[PDB]
C-alpha cells in the first residue's frame, strides 16, 4: 500500500510532519501532563474520517484508553466544527478501556479481528490510538529490579503495534507522559517521536526528536 497521511488539524504541525501522521507507522507524542497529547488524539480521531481532499482517509478508528480520558462530548464538538455529523463520527470510533497492562495487550489482539472485518469495506480502520501507552506498565513494574521485565513486556507490545500498522496500512498513534517526576520515552521503538510542550499564552509547540510547529487548542480540536 502507498503511505497515507492524516492531517492533524494544524497546518503548522502538518508541515513539520510532511503532510500529517503516516499510515504504516507508529507516531509517539510525549510531554508533560497537560501538554495537550490527548487533544491531538481526539482531533485525529475526527480528521481521519474526512475524505483525502480535506486531509482524511475516510477511515474508522480504534481507541484504547488506559486513563479514562476519552470524551465523546469532545469528539462531538470537534466533529461539528469540522463540518461532519457528530453521530456518524462517533459511530466509527471503537472504544475500549484497558484494565491493566496485560488486558491492554489482549485488546491489541482483539483489534486485529475488527481490522480484518472492515478491511475490504468503504470505512477500513485507518487509525489506532493507545492513550496512554506506558501508564499501566509504569505503575505495575515499580522499582529498578522490575525494569528488565517491564522492558520485555513493553517491547512485545510495541512489536505487536508495529505489525498491525504495516500489515493493515494503519496509522498507530500513542501518547506517553514524561516529566521531571516520572516518565520514560519509548527509546528508538516508535517510527517517529514528537515532543509536545506548553508555551506562552496557551500555545502548544511541537518538535521532532531524532523547525517547530505552533498551534492552539480550540473548538476545532487543534488549529493554527
Ligand atoms: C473492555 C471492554 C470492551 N471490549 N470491547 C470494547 N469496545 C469494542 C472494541 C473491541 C476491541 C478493541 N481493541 C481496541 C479497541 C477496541 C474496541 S469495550
Amino acid at each position: 500500500a502507498t503511505i497515507g497521511r492524516i492531517s492533524t488539524g494544524s497546518k503548522s504541525l502538518d508541515k513539520l510532519l510532511g503532510g500529517g501522521i503516516e499510515t504504516q507507522a507508529i507516531t509517539e507524542v510525549f510531554g508533560e501532563f497537560g501538554s495537550g497529547k490527548t487533544q491531538l488524539a481526539h482531533t485525529l480521531a475526527v480528521m481521519v474520517q474526512l475524505p483525502p481532499e480535506e486531509g482524511g482517509l475516510n477511515g474508522s478508528v480504534m481507541w484504547i484508553d488506559t486513563e479514562n480520558t476519552f470524551r465523546p462530548e469532545r469528539i462531538r464538538e470537534i466533529a461539528q466544527n469540522r463540518g461532519l455529523d457528530p453521530d456518524e463520527v462517533l459511530k466509527h470510533i471503537a472504544y475500549a478501556r484497558a484494565f491493566n497492562s496485560n488486558h491492554q495487550m489482549l485488546l491489541v489482539q482483539q483489534a486485529e479481528d475488527m481490522i480484518k472485518e472492515l478491511l475490504n469495506t468503504d470505512r477500513p480502520v485507518k487509525l489506532l490510538i493507545v492513550d496512554s501507552l506506558t501508564s499501566h506498565f509504569r505503575s505495575e513494574y515499580i522499582g529498578r529490579g522490575a525494569l528488565a521485565e517491564r522492558q520485555q513486556k513493553l517491547a512485545k507490545h510495541l512489536a505487536d503495534l508495529h505489525r498491525l500498522a504495516n500489515l493493515y496500512d494503519i496509522a498507530v498513534f500513542v501518547t506517553n507522559q514524561v516529566q521531571a517526576n516520572g516518565g520514560h520515552i519509548l527509546a528508538h521503538s516508535a517510527t517517529l517521536r514528537v515532543y509536545l510542550r506548553k508555551g506562552k499564552g496557551g500555545k502548544r509547540i511541537a518538535r521532532l526528536i531524532d523547525g517547530e510547529a505552533v498551534f492552539s487548542i480550540t473548538e476545532k480540536g487543534i488549529e493554527d
